[PDB]
């Protein structure tokens, strides 16, 4: 089950990132319950956005909000909502939303995968309008709904991204 | 596994529901195996129809005719096959096929997962299209299978939705 | 979970084929991984080609490059990737490798979920564009990728493909 | 544009085919304005049922209902609404509602090969002609058809020559 | 040929909507060449959104701006860019960029019934109301617009026959 | 209607591209007939292969094998068949099958900014510029070419010169 999946094969380097939204979908949020290892409905947003990238986490993580790191990953087609990629750390967005701080992982598919990102090494080298993108989007998906707000503060490198892995890793534990 | 997602957070009020067949799909009739939780293909369908709501079933339900409750779920988009959602009982579609009596229930969408749906809280409150597509779809996609046939009886309310629901709970231990 | 699924109702005659990729999609190689039965993203393939067929594998065998009986559907529809189908063998596709010899089995649904591939008996009774593609494709899916190479040796009957799935299923004990 | 779109190559053999409604559709009925030859919304099917088939129309032909001789063509993807295929009559679905035809074609040989054995209505996929009779027979039940049953190469051809003559 | 579509059968109740961009689509926003009637590649949408709603114009009406009156028609399915769909006015969103107003229209009653109840800007659903002022607000971000507020069916066909009339 | 498009704002840098085949789409090759400008169904592709790019033409340009200057566009999203997008040439792909060739061109800086970095051939993403070789080389196996090289921006505007005055 998606519960056995891997953290990744050498954390930070590399890791494995479970898909729960794809990019370019419709309208609908889903969330890989944690018990079952299925794929449930979280809810349909109310506005009319679309992730710029595949959504998901990493498996045998644990931050502190109390849920697994959560990863951006961009790829030249969306993905299956509950696949599991490999791919490699780049950076991290910083944000704050109604319940504190928030902080998203951008990750790139690994070179076994694809020659395409070998060329990202750092969030200074991602598309700029990709990386307007995704801000544009975490702070305006959740506008028409009551109570909750998102503040980007902003983006950090691969450094500090491999650091929060390995945090949350041996936090998991 | 899917087959571990329980039959709701408060049945019969609050449920979630396996889906096999989202709405608006192609011809293909996808069926949860009941020891493996994989998804199977049951069938083409030989009718050029669609189904006009997500299909699936209530877990740990077991009915008269000896498998789980099926429910039609209406939803703003299609949903995975496979996926879980959680919803509430407005209905309950009766009719007869080749092998006996036969029901169906339809349920919206919880209002955590969005807010189109809370002003209907029974079937008297469903479009009046909708539920005429859903028994010509019943009514008739069958049809081009020698030895089958289905003949709708019509609609009850909530309550015996929510009836069959609790019957079919209680029956499954 | 997909890996508890059986080898077949009827060894060779009937059996079920796990689906990795479904026909007719995105350039991305899919595959299950064997340990946790999980869908992992294998590789964006580098041709602009798509898959003749469905993909996958039976469950429970063990050929000679050590990994299962991988196997090509055609279906009306392209299926879920991660479905499991009923069907029967009809021939399979010999070829050679930088690895050496593979082989790769051709089924068509069974009589239960169509009968529109009743007539198709034999490997001789599938369209013939259609063999030519599936041909032409593992002949060059892998031109893009330095160190790969596949030749098509040839075609052989349902009884063969048969062979290799009863020596396949008993190597797997 | 679409209006200067002949009748075909070689009537009633070789025909071209302007496909309105592509197979395996949303339920939505679009048609070609005679007047402006843009796409128009005819309406919302009310069933919950998609053409097993693209269908179209042959420009420049009349028949005794007003309207073009409209036809039904089976091809491995899905067409663009306002595209024109070439291709040959093999048959024609009759039925009642006064009296309908809808004449089935095949791509022609220069398109594919893929239906070169097809040359007359039996030899179209059983399943096939009986997904396009019930849909036919059902599609409209929502807002009526009878099907009184199919009608060989020659009759189709018969069914176009009649009708370009008849738009003359 | 989409530029000898008329405004409509009867303005300003009843009027034909050219589509040039579907709902629920890829950010690509097209627009059709008022020279030729052949369908444009305006931009590509720089923000992650989509169009809640078909967007298209009335031929022959000409509003202050110079452009067409614009307007947003709700379908069970998206439309084809291209396409003409036939509506009814049902309300206006206005707004500031000058100043700006978007109408909005549903399937006239011939096409579906789904739309009968609607008379009126209050009878469209909130949430949906709430989404195209949210998406004409924040879709130019990476590129400015302020939403006034909407205005009546009766405001809707008001400008309608203003820029008709001013068309002439 | 499509026969009317200009060949370009501002030839051989700025230049509208007439998109027959959308990139990533079914094997169906499309091509708009020159005398009606409707989109026909040239013929189903029968190798497993989708158009890496989408492809079309320069209109009101004439080259040696009678047709017009076609070209290959990338783009985000596929393009709708007969669509009209607005770009500046960057390459051309040289085979022979007589002599063939196939520009590439990018969208135009005023559609998107995603390419202000790629001036010329070399700009280009190599595997891009690989799979649009294989594609070529490859998808008429089933029914053949041979790919001699790429050339640069000046090449592909004196192509783009010498047919336009050639269709003069």
């Amino acid at each position: 089950s998606l519960l056995n999946v891997p953290a990744g094969k050498d954390l930070p380097e590399d890791i494995y990132v479970v898909i729960e939204i794809p990019a370019n979908a419709d309208p609908i949020k889903y969330e890989i319950d944690k018990e079952s290892g299925a794929l449930f409905v979280d809810r349909f947003m109310s506005t009319a956005m679309f992730y710029p990238c595949n959504y998901g986490y990493i498996n045998h993580t644990l931050s502190l909000d109390g849920d697994p790191v959560d990863v951006l990953v961009p790829t030249p087609y969306p993905l299956q909502p509950g696949s599991v990629i490999r791919c490699r750390p780049v950076g991290v967005l910083k944000m704050t939303d109604e319940a504190g701080e928030d902080a998203k992982l951008v990750a790139v598919p690994h070179s076994k995968l694809s020659k395409e990102y070998d060329h990202i090494k750092d969030v200074n080298d991602l598309p700029e309008l990709l990386k307007a993108q995704i801000a544009h989007f975490f702070e305006h998906y959740k506008d028409l709904e009551k109570g909750k707000w998102v503040k980007v503060e902003g983006w950090e490198n691969a450094e500090a991204a491999k650091a929060e892995i390995v945090a949350s890793f041996e936090r998991a534990k």
